[PDB]
């Protein structure tokens, strides 16, 4: 089980990951709608640039029975964000919208598994 002290440790990683989730829907969604590909790329590298470190550090801190699912879901989020960055470099708004939605779906799955 997750003790209170353990949960507090997990929260150090949760804090920036939750803000990242909020920022994807509040800010990145509108940059993509705006066909603003320069700032879409910067959003991924600045405001979301620590997501790989934080979500992997979180998943690696979980009880053994949950580490695998959490790592798998994190890697899905990273692959769709990678494809969203590629889409923006290519000015491909069709893929930028798809990859945004796909990244969010797996990001929500990752959050939902947390204790």
């Amino acid at each position: 089980t997750y003790s209170p002290e353990k949960i507090a440790q997990l929260q150090v990683y949760v804090n920036p990951i939750a803000v990242a989730r909020d920022g994807m829907e509040k800010r990145l969604q509108g940059l993509i709608a705006d066909q603003n590909w320069v700032d879409t790329q910067t959003y991924i590298h600045g405001p979301l640039g620590q997501l790989r470190r934080d979500m992997l550090g979180l998943a690696s801190s979980l009880l053994p029975k949950d580490q695998d699912k959490a790592k798998t879901l994190a890697k899905e989020v990273f692959g769709h964000l990678e494809r969203l960055d590629a889409a923006a470099k290519d000015r491909n708004g069709s893929q930028a919208k798809i990859q945004y939605q796909e990244a969010l779906a797996d990001f929500d799955s990752f959050l939902n598994l947390l204790p």
